[PDB]
């Protein structure tokens, strides 16, 4: 295969330093060096690939090889040891909202993406992997172990793509393989909007004047817009329920419909820009389609912004918030703004957060119609259920009403992500997300907990006994050094998800750092960020910081009860007010008058 | 597709309907469909697109891959087997004077720009394909013939990047790959004004409200006015001689300072500008900067369509004039006027026309210091011998005085363009015109030679002896086969050039056809033509019938004695007059008294 050996700018640079708003592609932010966070380049690396050839192959790959002396072990059997669990009873967590879990995800694909080797080429190596589990290129099957109850139920392996990656460039020089990250690595809103101009375009209402975002022409939530469909085929979104024949909704990002709360959250964004646009235009009549786009476009870029700043890592970072995320001392242009690699892995401590059943609730905050309750695995690539079921309003309110899952060292990852997940391109609800995970973990060439730890300046536990001390779970660390043998051998992804939470906080302190690290960098190293000088007028400024999701839901649904913090647990109706009581986006100081 | 939905970049400006001027970008010539003519849309197709893939990859872009059964040869092959020759000596054309040449360049410029995907130059990515010869994405390298002798000089290939083209601007194809006119399509001086309201506005002088287009400030031409300095680095015209240091002169056109005689004639045409401004300001005290810009914009704007249509399109068509323009029947709303994909490589006639040479000649028309006579390769982005030697004078007393090239079936294109034309990102004075030009065809998906043929209701030769017979040469047709194969395959641009020119024209009845089809629909189809009812008064069209060639020099610069017809060869002193003697441009219908 060796799909995209380069990886050159597809793209391009047209770098019109007067311009006052961002790239599609993220180019043109660093003036220094253009292509830094722009979308479809490397991601950036923190510490060296890790392989087991010193060069592209996976520590897991070959049988005989090992990692500092010991085998690693089946990334599944580390799902089944560990990460899985039976009792849904008491798992939630009583001090955040599902909202807490599903923004995580949005800024999650705003900021990467690192999609499979793009190429099967009307090809049965697609199903030469699935079906027959052989080793080789690009397949990289996960294998269940002995005793696995899928051996009985869907053979012997997972299938599994390896990420995409660059070069073999001209010198042809011995390099590591790369993985791509095709979206920008500035937090800006690309997952409504697009990190290439193709889809950017294709996403506009170009046919009208006003700068609208594109929206459904064959149904609405009662007069309220839903995104387009994706007419591509073959769908997923109608492979999951044929008779309903619902496609996914087509985005900036391509995993906008992956489950029916993402693909809601994508409502609320487009309708955003659109209710912005339709605003400016009374505000400035005289303004044309690209100025209203553009300017709708950066205020939504700047919402996102200081909702992921100002509520959200707080309430993940907790006491490490100030030490890795500093008050705002503006622009440095010699920061690196783009995503590394490990912070990919360290995001998906999403993943144990993600409770199994999905709330529909009505006006009064009760179970709306008979099946308000849904299992999780049943809504992934689910459009039909808000098409032909009532819309994106109950399932919004369960998102303030209901709780996400709480991280817990016995309970890690619902059985509905752990055994019931849906890949687009395969036919079973039969997947396990932590075993991709920790499957990718080694794609990727990431380094050790240890190296991890290292490199957040944190102790390097050698020693069940010294594990045992950082986890604070004795049964928990025998089980890994029963598995990994060495801290050392730790995927990143259960290493760091493994860690006791911090005080006030939803992570351990290892992923505090590297999330921490990475969120200072995006911010910093932004030319475009919101509280930049000369980005927005001191006007636009205070008028921007009146935002709140709780505002979002009230302008852009029919729901009019909403808590006043939208990511802490809030009960009906002791917790809600009405939507007149909350603080507005005080537009007058975008209001242009003699231009 | 995104098909009835597909849109690129634009504007989106909204229509003035009761505005008597011109749009800068050409939107609301057309009521009906606003969009027609208009900058920065798709070239027009007369007959599909034909690629390699039926979509975007150009045929000759796979070594595998065949056209009707049969390879595309190397363009540069195509160059060197057929376009070169040595013996500048008998290759003037006898009744035509240089000016017939830089006049159809300068029309060109007004009607179509195809630029390339805008390389900022801050990549690898330039320099990967110039360096390594990598042919992949807008990098479409032209290779070198076994025994080229640029093997030697200049490695494997000539670079070059494929034209950008609409709605994605990077790669997406499910309708056909089309290319795009970041001019507008109407004889409308934009190559004075631009093309893009930006540019426009920057191009004026504001700060005065005369309506006075922005001059030189750092130099003058014995008191008379150059265009701006182009500040924009690194300046290709500084790059030649980088002690004069002297950059390129920015106007409506980007490619204003590609050869010294057209950044000549862009000098004339602006001087022109700001004459008018300030004898419609002594007419006109009242009229405000705005109205003056406009008014003399207006006036420029019907100049080049009356010199265009009435003097140089007769001498270009000749028999077949009447046949395709015939007598003006008013504004017909229902005609296409965009400018076609094929119009583009049609009119590239031009390049047969270009001499090897360019003399500056003195009051007495005689070779004007020691070093007269300049190589046309050492002109290329030449803004120094303007500045530093002599002015435009004794460069405009050339086009009088010197003959184009004549297009010749055994002398095709000078070396000057052939082996040594300059580009403006790269290094060297080592580029093909001849190659480039067929590269660009396959580029735009061109039809072949018996499709444009078939499409004008001409004979479709498919042997050695029928193409014999229509190029009325037996060598020039065995040489076409033993590369092409077949008729069919003979890319457009040397296909309509083989023709034998017809009768008191200069080019071949396939280019006459194309030609003469674009003219009739760019007049035709412009709502602002200059003999369309109540565009101008009937008294200012009777005034505006006396302009010439002639008169603009006599005007705009020290040049006292020009010929009656300059388009004509003309020799000193017999055919040449006083400036006293020839009609002048009466503005008195212009006198707007009690406004
Ligand atoms: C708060 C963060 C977060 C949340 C919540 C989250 C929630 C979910 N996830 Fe998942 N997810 C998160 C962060 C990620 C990241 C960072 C990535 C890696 C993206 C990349 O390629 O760079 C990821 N998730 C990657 C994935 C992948 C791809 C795995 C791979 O091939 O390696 C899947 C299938 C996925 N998720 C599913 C889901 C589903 C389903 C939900 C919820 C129902
Ligand atoms: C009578 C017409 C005419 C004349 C004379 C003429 C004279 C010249 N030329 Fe050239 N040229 C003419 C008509 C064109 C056209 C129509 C185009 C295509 C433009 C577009 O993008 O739509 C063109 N020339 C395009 C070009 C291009 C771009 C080629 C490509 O990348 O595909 C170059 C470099 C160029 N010329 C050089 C020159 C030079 C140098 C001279 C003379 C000194
Ligand atoms: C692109 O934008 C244009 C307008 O900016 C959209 O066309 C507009 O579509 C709305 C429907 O969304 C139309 O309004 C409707 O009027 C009927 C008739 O009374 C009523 O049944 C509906 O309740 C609705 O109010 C409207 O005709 C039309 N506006 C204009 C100016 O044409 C177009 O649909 C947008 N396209 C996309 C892809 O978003
Ligand atoms: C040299 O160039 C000039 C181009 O202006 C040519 O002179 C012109 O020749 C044309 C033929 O295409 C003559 O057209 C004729 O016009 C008269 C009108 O009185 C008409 O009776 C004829 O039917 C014909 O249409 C034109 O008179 C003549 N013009 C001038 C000013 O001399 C000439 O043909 C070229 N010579 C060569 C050898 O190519
Ligand atoms: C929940 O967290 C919020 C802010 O993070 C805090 O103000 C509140 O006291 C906490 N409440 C409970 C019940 O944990
Ligand atoms: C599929 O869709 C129909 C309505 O479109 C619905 O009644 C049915 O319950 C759905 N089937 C499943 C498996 O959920
Ligand atoms: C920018 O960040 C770097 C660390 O990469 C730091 O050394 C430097 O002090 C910062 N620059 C400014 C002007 O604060
Ligand atoms: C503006 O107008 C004045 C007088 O008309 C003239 O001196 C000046 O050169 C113009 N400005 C520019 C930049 O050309
Ligand atoms: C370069 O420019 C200077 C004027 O600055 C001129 O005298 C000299 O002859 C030029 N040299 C070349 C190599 O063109
Ligand atoms: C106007 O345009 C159409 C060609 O599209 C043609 O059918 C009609 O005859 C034209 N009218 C005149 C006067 O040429
Ligand atoms: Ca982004
Ligand atoms: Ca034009
Ligand atoms: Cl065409």
């Amino acid at each position: 295969s060796w799909e995209v050996g380069c990886g050159a700018p597809v793209p391009l640079v047209k770098c019109d330093e007067n311009s006052p708003y961002r790239t599609i592609t993220g180019d043109c932010n660093n003036r220094r060096s253009p292509a830094l966070g722009a979308a479809n380049r490397a991601l950036a690396r923190w510490l060296p690939a890790e392989y087991e050839d010193g060069l592209a192959l996976p520590f897991g790959w070959t049988q005989r090889k090992t990692r500092n002396g010991f085998r690693v072990p089946l990334a599944r059997e580390v799902s089944n040891k560990i990460v899985g669990y039976l009792d849904e009873e008491g798992v939630l967590d009583q001090n955040r909202s599902l909202l807490f879990m599903q923004w995580g995800q949005i800024v999650d694909h705003d900021l990467d993406f690192a999609p499979e080797t793009e190429l099967g080429s009307n090809e049965h190596s697609k199903t030469q992997c699935e079906e027959y589990c052989i080793q080789g290129d690009n397949c990289f099957p996960i294998m269940f172990p002995k005793n696995d109850p899928k051996l009985k139920t869907q053979g012997k392996c997972m299938p599994f793509f390896r990420a995409g990656f660059v070069c073999p460039t001209p010198p042809y020089q011995s390099l590591a393989r790369e993985q791509i990250n095709a979206v920008t690595s500035f937090l800006d809103a690309s997952l409504v909007y697009g990190s290439e101009p193709s889809l950017a375009s294709r996403l506009r209402n170009l046919s009208s004047p006003l700068g609208l975002m594109a929206v459904n022409q064959e149904a609405w939530d009662h007069g309220l817009a839903y995104l387009p469909f994706n007419n591509k085929k073959p769908s997923p979104c109608e492979f999951i329920n044929t008779t309903a024949r619902v496609p996914c909704f087509l985005a900036g990002d391509f995993r906008a419909s992956e489950q029916i709360l993402l693909a809601t959250a994508h409502t609320l964004l487009l309708r955003e820009h659109n209710r912005l646009a339709r605003e400016l235009k009374k505000l400035n009549p005289h303004w044309n389609g690209e100025k209203l786009y553009q300017e709708a476009r950066k205020i939504l870029g700047a919402f996102i912004q200081i909702i992921t700043f100002r509520d959200y890592l707080p309430i993940v970072l907790g006491s490490e918030m100030q030490k890795w995320i500093p008050p705002y001392q503006g622009y440095n242009n010699s920061v690196d703004p783009r995503i590394s690699n490990v912070f990919t892995f360290a995001f998906r401590f999403g993943h144990m957060e993600v409770p199994s059943t999905v709330s529909r609730l009505d006006e009064n905050y009760q179970p709306w119609g008979p099946e308000a309750e849904l299992p999780l695995h049943t809504l992934f690539f689910n459009t039909w259920r808000i098409i032909k079921d009532g819309g994106i309003d109950p399932l919004v309110r369960g998102l303030l009403a209901k709780k996400s899952k709480l991280m817990n060292q016995d309970k890690m990852v619902t059985s509905e992500l752990r055994n019931k997940l849906f890949q687009p391109t395969h036919k079973i609800h039969g997947f396990d997300l932590a075993a991709i995970n920790l499957q990718r973990c080694r794609d990727h060439g990431m380094p050790g907990y240890n190296s991890w730890r290292g490199f957040c300046g944190l102790s390097q536990p050698k020693t069940l006994k010294g594990l045992q001390t950082v986890l604070k779970n004795k049964i928990l660390a025998k089980k890994l050094m029963d598995l990994y043998k060495t801290p050392d051998n730790i995927d990143i992804w259960i290493g760091g998800n493994a860690e006791p939470m911090v005080e006030r906080g939803r992570v351990g302190p290892l992923l505090a750092c590297l999330l921490g690290r990475q969120f200072q960098q995006i911010r910093d190293g932004d030319r475009f960020w919101w509280e930049n000088p000369g980005v927005f007028t001191e006007k636009q400024r205070d008028s921007l910081q009146k935002v709140s999701f709780s505002r979002l839901i009230c302008d852009n649904t029919h729901i009019t009860k909403v808590p006043l913090h939208a990511f802490q647990a809030n009960n009906y109706p002791h917790d809600f007010v009405d939507c007149s009581t909350v603080d507005k986006l005080d537009l007058s100081p975008w209001a242009s008058r003699e231009n």
